[PDB]
């Protein structure tokens, strides 16, 4: 019982999703391979590796933004206020998404696949490591599909509670269609399982802390001299 305008809006959705990450293919610095044991410079090219992979997905983030029906109607100055706010946590959802509970490992760009020591021996700490590992298992045994996903970054965008938001009540109006449409799917999906909507909202809760979570390893980079790109410097370090 999805209505026809629910699924048109789905179908938006899901091919801005598919567009905007083969997009993200149409070079990263390599992961270093051929290194010597406990290198300054293998350590350093590692978490370049990374921060490359980052500077990927935000833009890959404010490209799908752009597409998400809505969006460009509001203000700019809201526009990037919402932005600057997601983009660590759709950033996470991607992440999760790509974990493969059988491995134990985040697989990027098709190429790319890390375990929790991978992310070690680049220089991230295991209080950040561990939540996003944890996170990532939690949304694996949802199973959310490609609609699920995409339903669940909308309804994250538009969060009319963000820092410096001009028109919260034109924001919360553009999550209203967002947040029906995954009920409604939800419902159609597994109708004996009343709970798994309110399982996916509560995602959005861990992604708030996990948000947090994240601006404590940045800081704690700003003690071990292992500084942030100036663009990740911008959005992330306060
Ligand atoms: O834009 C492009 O064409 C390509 C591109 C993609 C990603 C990034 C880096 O990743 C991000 C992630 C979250 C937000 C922005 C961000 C934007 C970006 C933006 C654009 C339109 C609407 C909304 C947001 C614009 N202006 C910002 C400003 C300000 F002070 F206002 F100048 C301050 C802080 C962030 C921003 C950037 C930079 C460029
Ligand atoms: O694959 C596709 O098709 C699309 C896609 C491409 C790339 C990506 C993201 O790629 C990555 C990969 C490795 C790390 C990050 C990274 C994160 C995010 C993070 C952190 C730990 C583990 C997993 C993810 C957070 N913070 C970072 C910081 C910090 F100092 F903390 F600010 C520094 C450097 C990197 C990071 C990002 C997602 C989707």
């Amino acid at each position: 019982q999805l209505t026809a305008a629910q699924e048109l809006m789905i179908q938006q959705l899901v091919a801005a999703q598919l567009q905007c990450n083969k997009r993200s293919f149409s070079k990263v610095t390599p992961w270093p391979l051929g290194a010597d044991p406990q290198s300054r410079d293998a350590r350093q090219q590692r978490f370049a590796h990374f921060t490359e992979l980052a500077i990927i997905s935000v833009q890959e983030i404010v490209d799908f933004a752009k597409q998400v029906p809505g969006f460009l109607q509001l203000g700019r100055e809201d526009q990037i206020a919402l932005l600057k706010a997601s983009t660590i946590e759709i950033m996470l959802l991607e992440t999760a998404r790509r974990y493969n509970h059988e491995t134990e490992c985040i697989t990027f760009l098709k190429d790319f696949t890390y375990s929790k020591d991978d992310f070690h021996r680049a220089g991230l700490q295991v209080e950040f490591i561990n939540p996003i590992f944890e996170f990532s298992r939690a949304m694996r045994r949802l199973g959310l599909d490609d609609a699920e996903y995409a339903l669940l970054i909308a309804i994250n965008i538009f969060s009319a509670d963000r820092p410096n938001v001009q028109e919260p009540g034109r924001v919360e109006a553009l999550q209203q269609p967002y947040v029906e449409a995954l009920l409604s799917y939800t419902r159609i999906k597994r109708p004996q399982d009343q709970l798994r909507f309110p399982r996916m909202l509560m995602k959005l809760v861990s992604l708030r802390t996990l948000s947090s979570v994240h601006s404590e390893q940045v800081f704690a980079l700003r003690l071990q001299d292992k500084k942030l790109p100036p663009l990740l410097s911008e959005i992330w370090d306060v």
